[PDB]
């Protein structure tokens, strides 16, 4: 399950289908007048990630936006290859546009001096937060959840089988992380979008949550009793609650190490 790992796709709900690595989230929301894809994975994962598509029955022309939750080489390092192969537009908060671009994060990163360069994307454009993206049928709606990059961007939708519906959350990481020179006692503005974005994650309609990082939602141990139980296995309203909970005693623990 490292970043770039291969993992064989599958559907989670209705028209969200799981097509990242063994280490890192991507979804494929699909329709039949073309498909949104949440994340890219690294530069080597870009290649499972169009074989994954491809997989599911998919066609890479078809995906028309690719939307990033936030711009490091774990989840954007393959942005720029499937923007290549898709010609989709790339979407991401605002303060992270010009990172998705460069592929280079900048020094308000809590990360900088530490984080590896990725290739840069074209077709980058900003959403603001509470903003729709539609496609066809497909409606996405970005809620910024800033703090452990200033643009990063938590994404939802509906799903539905045979008119049963779920809301679905693609969580960014609210992760309070830094380079070892880096004081978050220091940095104010992070600290308070980190609380901010505990409290949007905490109260976001999340039927189903896909953490950026799989594993943060339990993903592996979901998919194993869906075998048996369905993909009931992935439902859990308690999910992005639990994900800020753990958020927020990150930061605490942190804060409280550099008192
Ligand atoms: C530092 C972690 C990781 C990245 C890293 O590993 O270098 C970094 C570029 O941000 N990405 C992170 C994120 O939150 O997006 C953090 S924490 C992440 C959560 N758990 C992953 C692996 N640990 S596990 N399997 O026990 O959950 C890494
Ligand atoms: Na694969
Ligand atoms: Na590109
Ligand atoms: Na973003
Ligand atoms: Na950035
Ligand atoms: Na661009
Ligand atoms: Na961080
Ligand atoms: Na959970
Ligand atoms: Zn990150
Ligand atoms: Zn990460």
């Amino acid at each position: 399950r490292d970043w770039s790992s291969p993992q064989q796709p599958f559907t989670i709900y209705g028209n969200t289908h799981y097509v990242g690595t063994g280490g890192i989230s991507a979804v494929l929301l699909s329709s039949p007048q073309g498909h949104i894809l949440v994340d890219g994975t690294t530069e080597k994962g870009a290649q499972v990630v169009a074989a994954n598509i491809r997989a599911m029955g998919f066609k890479l022309s078809d995906v028309k936006y690719i939307l990033s939750t936030h711009s490091h080489e774990d989840h954007a390092g393959g942005i720029s290859a499937m923007q290549k192969l898709t010609g989709a537009t790339v979407l991401a908060g605002a303060a992270n546009v010009d990172t998705l671009r460069t592929g280079v994060s900048p020094k308000s990163d809590p990360q900088f001096g530490s984080l590896s360069n990725f290739p840069g994307s074209a077709k980058v454009r900003a959403v603001a937060d509470g903003e729709l993206v539609k496609l066809g049928p497909l409606a996405v709606k970005a809620h910024a959840t800033p703090g452990h990059t200033e643009g990063g961007i938590t994404w939802t939708w509906q799903s539905c089988e045979q008119g049963k519906c779920k809301d679905v959350v693609f969580a960014d990481s609210l992760t309070a992380v830094s380079a070892d020179s880096y004081r978050f006692s220091d940095h104010p503005e992070v600290v308070a979008s980190l609380r901010g974005s505990f409290e949007a994650v905490e109260k976001l309609s999340c039927d189903i949550a896909i953490a950026a990082h799989p594993e943060v939602n339990d993903m592996w141990t979901r998919q194993q009793r869906a075998a048996k139980e369905g993909n009931s296995a992935y439902v859990d309203n308690g999910a992005c609650r639990a994900i800020a909970a753990a958020g927020r005693k990150r930061l605490e623990t942190r804060l409280a190490s550099e008192k």
